[PDB]
């Protein structure tokens, strides 16, 4: 698939929706981003950074009216330059739950509460994208 890729989420997200993203990280990757969008707002930004001051970190945040909020940072970093990955995002009633390569990574409490209005997922960054899909579990 071509990156950046936009995956419509018809009628928005709902609990029990599972989004699965398969791809490969490019060699010498700098960043990956998943952006769950509510119009111009970003309800959930998931941003692995491969070199922030010589550290690897995942930054999560929300953008409202063009302003970024308080960052949530995770130092557990399961991505590897050059290697295939699987990201799964499970929507639960009170948070997005993220697993990478079948291991739980993090949860992100819902800041944007109109879940039905979060109707697009943007996938961008230094990856080759193989598949992006959703199902109900
Ligand atoms: C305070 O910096 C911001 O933090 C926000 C989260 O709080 C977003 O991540 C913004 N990123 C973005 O808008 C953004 C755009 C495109 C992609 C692919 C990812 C993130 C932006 O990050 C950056 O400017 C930035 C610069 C270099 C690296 C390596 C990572 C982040
Ligand atoms: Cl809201």
């Amino acid at each position: 698939l071509i990156v950046p890729y936009n995956l419509p989420l018809p009628g928005g997200v709902v609990p029990r929706m599972l989004i699965t993203i398969l791809g490969t990280v490019k060699p010498n990757a700098n960043r990956i981003a998943l952006d769950f969008q509510r119009g111009n707002d970003v309800a959930f930004h998931f941003n692995p950074r491969f070199n922030e001051n010589n550290r690897r970190v995942i930054v999560c945040n929300t953008k409202l009216d063009n302003n970024w909020g308080r960052e949530e940072r995770q130092s557990v970093f399961p991505f590897e330059s050059g290697k295939p990955f699987k990201i799964q995002v499970l929507v639960e009633p009170d948070h997005f739950k993220v697993a990478v390569n079948d291991a739980h990574l993090l949860q992100y409490n819902h800041r944007v509460k109109k879940l039905n209005e979060i109707s697009k997922l943007g996938i961008s960054g230094d990856i080759d994208l193989t598949s992006a899909s959703y199902t109900m579990i």
